[PDB]
């Protein structure tokens, strides 16, 4: 089987095709034009590894600008991961690569898989279509987006939705719950809270730190991932949340971490930053059928994993 | 009270900016770039009549190239109707300018009223979003566009309510369902089989002609436009269906369009085209509660006005044409 993973350098693409390479059937193409909030010099460390196996090829272009029709002509299957991600920064003149990059990006692979038969479409979004909702959140609840982020995701989702109606392209949605771990992007609150513990600077908590996530490990997200392809149900036109083992608000976070690390770490309370849930929580009830997804990886376990990169990457 | 009016050349906005300007209390500022699928010449015949009221100004700009600030100083309301319409011209290389002017200008507008203190922002939406749907829908069905028009739009009604949430910007949301009437869009399906009626050319039928839409009179349309503006009730943050008195297939249309023309038309049967539903029908309930809103014109009377209408376009001898 042949497999096209697009944003194949960044935090999940670079893990996904990794664990696609331990199956010796499958051949993977990577795509990434090494833009949105990671810097360049941090993303080809995620894909040294990667170059090396001989039934992986990469392409670094922009999706918008590359020859779709040569790219897809022999795929089985695509995984598509490339957007700019970031609820914080979608505001203003920022929202532009957001459009560009979640709307115009998956509607012109669409366009050129329309006329290709593909097996799967596998299409990540985010738990950032939902906005706040009290309790586990599953797949047939109204999406109302709280950012400008979640508003072009679910666009991507929709666009999705349009050209398997229309033209048969046998998508599937992740909606993927706040990820972390190894290669998490330096953007993202973990990376930017161990890398502050670690320089000893004062921990950045936007509101009161009392907000929860359904932190995902990355392991466990990879897991569900392979399994979309993997199954033997029928999930062509479904929509799974693929969220995590443990719950946790960002000052539990810091605790553990202090435990980890054996540091008292200086916290900097600043002004709520708009856009942002104060709780998610994935219903997994249907993953759990559709997939046999179970997440595994303990916050600890995951924490000491994502807390041990950090410290590699910046010696 | 002032009124931004964008899209205000357009099909429904020249008769909103017209139904607006007879409350002599209310002034009206009209923005449009002339762009989307009607030609700018039948574009200016639309707001002919408009330039003459001096409680009305007509702005001819880009609103992604126009300065905002100095544009809403002194508004009160926005009713924003500027957008790329046409679901069946939504595809491959003609989606970006839908992203542009539906999702890009919706968003920049926001931006600019986040710090001016409107009483509402009026976005027009569509019955697009909803996708295939059997029965009547309202407002709260899962809304699943079937084409990438509707996406755009329901992308439009999505920032609308990032904006409301996070910076109380009083959005109201109208879903529109297919307006026909004088001034309809020549690529709308009324304004092309009556010219092709006209020409005695055979009928366009997308594909069996038995697919039915809830056909809005523009005069109801506009109705219940104002009625968001004038209404005593609380609908900031809500979604409203806006439908017609009746729904119709495309068989039944061209039947009726026999009778007012006496003629006997050929008809093309196509290949249906992508993206469209087989039915479109509001559930108007909401509109009917919160606006008071019912539609009171039939479409014998409103296929009437849009064929004369037609007739003096195409004969070219009125002003505004
Ligand atoms: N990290 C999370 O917690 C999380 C949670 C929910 C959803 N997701 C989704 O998972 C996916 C990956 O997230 P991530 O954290 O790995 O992000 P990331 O930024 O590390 O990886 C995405 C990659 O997409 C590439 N890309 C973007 N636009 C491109 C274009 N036009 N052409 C080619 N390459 C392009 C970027 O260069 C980047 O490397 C995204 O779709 C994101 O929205 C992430
Ligand atoms: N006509 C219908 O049946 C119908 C039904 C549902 C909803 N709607 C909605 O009603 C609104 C009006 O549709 P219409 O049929 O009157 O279309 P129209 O094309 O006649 O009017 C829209 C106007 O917006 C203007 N415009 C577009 N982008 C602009 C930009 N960037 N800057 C300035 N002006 C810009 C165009 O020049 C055009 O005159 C749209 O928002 C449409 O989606 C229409
Ligand atoms: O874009 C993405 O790919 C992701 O965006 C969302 O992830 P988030 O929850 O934003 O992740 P994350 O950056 O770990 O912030 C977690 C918390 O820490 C707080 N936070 C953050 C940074 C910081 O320095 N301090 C802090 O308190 C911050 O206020 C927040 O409350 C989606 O939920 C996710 O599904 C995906 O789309
Ligand atoms: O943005 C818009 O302005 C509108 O786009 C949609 O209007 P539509 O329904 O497409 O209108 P309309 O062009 O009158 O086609 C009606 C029917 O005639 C058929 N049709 C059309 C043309 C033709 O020559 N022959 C034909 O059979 C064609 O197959 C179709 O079934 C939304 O529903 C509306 O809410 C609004 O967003």
């Amino acid at each position: 089987m042949k497999i096209l993973v697009t944003g194949a350098a960044g935090f999940i693409g670079s893990h996904l095709c990794q664990a696609l390479l331990k199956n010796s059937a499958y051949h993977v193409v990577g795509i990434d034009h090494f833009i949105g909030p990671t810097p360049a010099t941090l993303k080809t460390g995620n894909i040294q590894s990667l170059e090396l196996n001989s039934r992986f090829q990469f392409i670094r272009e922009d999706i918008l600008n590359t020859d779709l029709s040569k790219l897809l002509q022999d795929i089985d299957v695509v995984y598509h991961l490339a957007a700019i991600p970031g609820v914080r920064t979608s505001w203003g003149k920022d929202f532009q690569p957001y459009v560009t990059n979640n709307i115009m990006v998956t509607q012109q692979l669409l366009e050129a898989c329309k006329h290709i038969k593909l097996d799967k479409f596998i299409h990540i979004s985010t738990s950032s279509v939902y906005g706040e909702k009290s309790g586990a959140v599953s797949e047939d609840l109204l999406p109302i987006p709280l950012s400008p982020y979640g508003v072009t995701k679910l666009s991507g989702e929709h666009l999705c939705h349009v050209y398997h109606k229309n033209f048969h392209i046998p998508i599937v949605i992740l909606r993927y719950f706040t990820v972390y771990g190894p290669r998490q992007r330096p953007d993202m609150a973990f990376h930017r809270l161990i890398k502050q513990m670690l320089e000893d600077k004062p921990l950045t908590i936007f509101g009161d730190g009392t907000q929860t996530r359904d932190f995902t490990y990355i392991d466990d997200c990879i897991r569900g991932t392979v399994a979309a392809l993997e199954t033997k149900k029928n999930i062509i036109g479904e929509v799974i949340n693929i969220g995590g083992k443990e719950q946790a608000s960002i000052l539990d976070i810091i605790s553990m971490l202090e435990k980890i690390s054996g540091k008292s770490a200086t916290k900097n309370f600043l002004k709520s930053v708009p856009g942002e849930p104060k709780q998610t929580w994935a219903d997994i009830s249907k993953a759990s059928t559709l997939l046999q997804y179970s997440p595994t990886v303990s916050l600890s376990d995951g924490l000491e994993a994502e807390y041990d990169y950090i410290k590699q990457l910046y010696k």
